[PDB]
């Protein structure tokens, strides 16, 4: 230590900038302070990062235990733990998967044991149409009308990858019903409390997303009409295709930036493909000292 400096946005404004961070030399106190910033400011942007794929993984390992993506076509060829979103061919070859995350979601929300921190290391940044949209679903919960808070009290939600599972090269010539069934076997829908208590901050988090949350059910386990989910999406800003909604944050980045964010509190999505500019990003996803919530 002696050089990492964290500049948190004032008050309730989301985000922080971190200058002079070196994952190879940061002290234990440095890491703890960076973690506190991630949990409270939700998005920390590390500046001046010039890392190999291996050094990026080592940075992630300072924050938690990396987990590799369960579908391997997403994995970096040299680092299994790096998830690659890319539509720029490397020597004419497809690396990772193109055009990922074009829907509101929290990462691994369709899995039974989601990780708490996401790291994104942009490699190729669109000049004009850059950035990722975010919603703080704890702040979004607090801003719901009281009666809507009451209506979801005690409910559970079902989360599934079934809408956005991407066809793989080895799926060609298979009947689609067989892939549909395989997805339900490998990644069955996961039931979670509709809201949970953030282990690091104590905030109530509304843990739903338009992309992965496929149903809501009552305290007795009986399915509820999906209009309730639609009203929740609407109220939290997830149905606003203009992205002007008050809850929505557009996070931009520049070369050398590295985004680290709270994957309990936030949902995110890619921008509309308004321009043909390409996107390449490397992702590391790490488990921290607590489960997503105490009920996991
Ligand atoms: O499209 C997917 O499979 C999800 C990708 C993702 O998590 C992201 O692009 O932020
Ligand atoms: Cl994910
Ligand atoms: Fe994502």
């Amino acid at each position: 230590e002696g050089r990492m400096q964290i500049d948190e946005q004032p008050g309730n404004a989301i985000g922080a900038a971190v200058e002079g961070f070196d994952h190879a030399t940061a002290s234990d106190a440095d890491i703890d302070a960076l973690k506190s910033t991630i949990y409270t400011k939700k998005i920390a942007v590390l500046k001046g990062q010039d890392l190999s794929p291996q050094q990026f993984l080592a940075l992630g390992k300072r924050l938690g235990r990396p987990e590799a993506y369960y579908e391997p076509m997403y994995q970096h060829p040299e680092v299994t733990e790096i998830f690659v979103s890319s539509n720029v061919p490397e020597n004419g070859k497809q690396i990772g998967v193109p055009k990922t995350g074009k829907f509101w979601h929290a990462d691994y929300q369709f899995m039974p044991d989601p990780f708490g921190i996401t790291l994104i290391y942009p490699q190729v940044i669109p000049e004009k149409n850059r950035g990722t949209y975010f919603i703080d679903m704890g702040r979004a919960y607090d801003r719901l009308p009281e009666d809507l808070k009451k209506e979801i009290s005690g409910t559970y939600c079902r989360h599934s990858v079934r809408k956005y599972f991407k066809i793989r090269p080895h799926d060609v010539y298979r009947p689609i019903s067989e892939i549909i069934e395989e997805v339900e076997r490998k990644t069955p829908a996961v039931v979670q409390p509709t809201t949970f208590t953030h282990p690091m901050t104590g905030e109530t988090v509304l843990y739903i997303s338009e992309g992965f949350t496929v149903g809501i059910e009552d305290q007795d386990g009986k399915p509820l009409d999906e209009e309730l989910l639609k009203r929740l999406f609407d109220a939290t800003g997830q149905l606003d295709e203009s992205f002007e909604h008050d809850n929505i944050h557009l996070q931009s980045f520049e070369q050398g930036d590295l985004l680290v964010w709270d994957n309990r509190s936030l949902i995110h999505r890619a921008r509309h493909t308004t321009t043909p500019e390409p996107t390449v990003s490397y992702r590391v996803t790490v488990h921290d000292e607590r489960k997503l919530h105490d009920g996991i």
